[PDB]
């Protein structure tokens, strides 16, 4: 192994709260931290968690090519891992969703034979689903960088979700601290008008970045986007959501090969029918709650404090994880108050072992996770 | 206002660590918690954080329609909010990404005039980007439910990312505790063979669910998926990633209207060229680091412990947030050790105010966030 490592983590979109527990812990454990966040509470929070932090935001500048900024961000990180330190990069939202420097820095680090990992985080698209009450599954989701969408004239699906990032800097390769002059926005408004028509809805989406703020979820027509006062509101943290125009009919060849509207309807879709919550199926399913008992093959949790504790520290304590990863058996034996089954399950590391150790597994089942929460 | 509320939060995919700080805090604050998670460490962790929890997983059953399960899950939650309690639903990953019961339960609750919110979380798609080292921006991302993809014969873009959820239960509307017999998987393998050809790569992706485990990132050909031993490995937590076959050429009409390969290349793309990290642009940008000083319009953090504290509790303490949301001024005045500017910025709640209170704003700038981290 070569000394030094790079881990890139996210903070989520909304200030502090949308940081994951493993992001925070890796930040605490890092030798050097490099961060690029928008809001200052998040920044100040980060600075309390590690002493050796560097704000990457200072490598932006007026008129300066973002590509140069990204090279610089990524070089600054890889330099400290060549020195043998464990360095953590931090980017708002999800650190790999519309982010050049993370992918760049990890790819460089792995080519030189350093351990490199990205930990996922809550993206602005994630926030979009939550705030606009839509699900990517229904009826599919297409996601593009607004400029890339235009330059490679990427195809659109009228019967699916369309999400467009960086609508506030169409064609702009550089930066400005007072914001962009998004003067080529009308080119995008032309493209959407072509594909969706002038009265198709467009949702201007900006997720709250502070806990007390409401998101922006404003609905305009495509034509409205050309109005100067409306386009003015589109900025650097603007995302567009373009709902489907219609529902696509089901294929009859396929339904037969497989031998075969869910509430609620997508409210942003223009001509949605009202969908009923309590149809007969729903009525019947609900009546069954009265006498409902857990199926035979259901596995109730049956664990101990010692076991839940050790499984928590493995997830929250990167040091504990490193010891366990180095030797399952030695680690297992040294953790106190474990039953022989708990201690055995840690020794294997097996998902099955750990489920059997932590759950009251029924005989039927004994002789593999299955939790599907969407149906089409 | 009507008493009672519903908040749906996520736990992320990897056990405990991928839960966000605001998810955890709402779980702690809730009157009643209903959860649907895969792994038992996450479950046990949740049970330590609130006393009144109900496992929703017991409303699945062999042969039982998932739609009935989802109606039941959602009804159980809305029932407790009709009783006037503040109830939190918990679903693994992102609670609104391929999840019927969350959207269903919130839509019912809002139609009856109860406060209803979804908080986003780390999806399996989020984990995919991180583990497979890809970025949705480059070169766009299409995401479908595998059965929906077939039934509505949804169009594919050969020049973009394709992500397919629920590849392990093609056409299966029901549940089984010992896993699905995914016997109509060959229908999907036919569709992919049609659109991509028999030697196009397909990545079988399963994110580690436990901190010590490695993800599955196995690359098969489309033809290989028909081999019984290979299709056997596809399960309930399987996702497919289908890379682009080629790069789409740039539109010349559009580049002119806008008056106009980034390292690293997508390693899963079949015929990728090798991309250079240190081209001249990169060389030059890096040399500028030696004499680099923060631009004039850069705003260094300049805050106080009292201010960072209060901004942290607003994000981590839903009670503190509720008081602040009820009256900015009263709340601001009652928090100790705030400077007049800090205390004034809280009073307004304004993003600008709070940035000015927490950062040393340069004169130039004084007279609006802009943090774009991808370039095309
Ligand atoms: N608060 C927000 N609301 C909506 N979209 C946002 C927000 N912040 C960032 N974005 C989107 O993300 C783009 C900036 C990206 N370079 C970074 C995205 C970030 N990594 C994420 O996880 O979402 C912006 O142009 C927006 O399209
Ligand atoms: N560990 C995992 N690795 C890869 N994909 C997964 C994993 N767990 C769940 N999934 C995907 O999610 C589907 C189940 C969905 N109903 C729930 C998705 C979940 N809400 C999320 O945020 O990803 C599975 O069929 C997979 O396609």
């Amino acid at each position: 192994t070569k000394a030094g490592s790079l881990t890139i983590v996210g903070t989520g979109i909304e200030s502090i709260g949308q940081m994951t527990l493993q992001a925070l812990s890796y930040i605490e454990a890092a030798a050097k931290v490099f961060y690029c966040v928008i809001d200052p509470a998040t920044e100040a929070f980060i600075l309390t968690k590690n002493k050796n932090c560097v704000d990457l935001f200072q490598y932006y500048d007026n008129g300066k090519s973002r590509l140069n900024t990204y090279t610089q961000m990524s070089e600054l990180m890889v330099r400290e891992v060549r020195k043998g330190l464990d360095v953590v990069g931090v980017f708002y939202g999800h650190p790999g969703v519309f982010v050049n420097p993370s992918h760049r820095a990890l790819a460089i680090a792995k080519s030189e034979g350093y351990r490199a990992r990205m930990l996922p985080g809550v993206s602005a698209e994630d926030c979009l689903f939550a705030d606009l009450c839509i699900d990517p599954s229904n009826p599919g989701c297409l996601t593009y960088e607004a400029s890339d969408f235009l330059i490679r004239d990427r195809p659109v699906s009228i019967h699916s979700h369309l999400v467009l990032f960086q609508v506030g800097c169409v064609g702009i390769a550089d930066f400005n601290f007072t914001g962009f002059d998004n003067n080529k926005f009308g080119v995008l408004v032309d493209r959407l008008e072509q594909e969706y028509g002038a009265e198709h809805p467009v949702v201007h989406y900006i997720a709250a970045m502070m806990p007390h703020q409401d998101p922006v979820t404003d609905k305009y027509t495509v034509a409205q986007l050309r109005e100067p006062e409306i386009a003015k509101r589109v900025g650097g943290v603007s995302t567009f959501y373009i709902p489907p125009k219609a529902r696509k009919a089901s294929n009859l060849d396929i339904i037969r090969r497989l031998e075969l509207r869910i509430y609620p309807a997508n409210q942003w879709e223009p001509d949605v029918p009202e969908v009923e919550p309590y149809r007969p199926s729903d009525q019947a399913a609900i009546a069954q709650l009265a006498d409902h008992a857990p199926p035979e093959q259901y596995q109730p949790l049956a664990t101990s404090k010692a076991m839940s504790d050790v499984m928590t520290k493995l997830a929250l304590d990167p040091k504990a994880l490193a010891d366990y990863k180095a030797d399952h058996r030695a680690f297992a034996q040294s953790v106190p108050d474990l039953t022989p089954q708990e201690r055995a399950a840690l020794e294997l590391g097996d998902s099955w072992a750990i489920r059997c150790a932590m759950k009251n597994m029924p005989s039927s089942l004994l002789d593999f996770p299955w939790v599907i929460v969407v149906g089409v």
